[PDB]
């Protein structure tokens, strides 16, 4: 059922919270810090900023329909960080780092 989805989306969620990705997580756990970090423009070109924890009160908040919705969400938060930012940036290799963790899993989502 789309119950069931949504149970596998925190699942996900979780993971993606683990440990063992922590090295590479750390910079999607919360918004961008653009006030302590500087970038006076990221709000500009950033329309709709997105991050973990967001995501997780959304979910906790059953503010989610489907799979999709959440999945959305999750490739806003990096599709921020690849829009904002050259391909060189090490914020950049963690994304994809992260992002392929999330792919498999919503990928092989029963
Ligand atoms: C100095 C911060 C920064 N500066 C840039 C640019 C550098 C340059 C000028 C202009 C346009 C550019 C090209 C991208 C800004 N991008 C960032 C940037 C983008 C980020 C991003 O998309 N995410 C998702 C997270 C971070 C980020 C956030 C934080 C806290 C304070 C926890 O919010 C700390 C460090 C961050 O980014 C870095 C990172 C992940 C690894 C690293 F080695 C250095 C970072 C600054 C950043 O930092």
């Amino acid at each position: 059922k789309v119950s069931e989805q949504l149970k596998c989306c925190s699942g996900i969620l979780k993971e993606m919270f683990a440990k063992k990705h922590a090295a590479y997580a750390w910079p999607f756990y919360k918004p961008v810090d653009v006030e302590a970090l500087g970038l006076h423009d990221y709000c500009d070109i950033i329309k709709h900023p997105m991050d973990m924890s967001t995501i997780k009160s959304k979910l906790e908040a059953r503010e989610y329909r489907d799979a999709q919705e959440f999945g959305a969400d999750v490739r806003l938060m990096f599709s921020n960080c690849y829009k904002y930012n050259p391909p060189d940036h090490e914020v950049v290799a963690m994304a994809r780092k992260l992002q392929d963790v999330f792919e498999m899993r919503f990928a092989k989502m029963p």
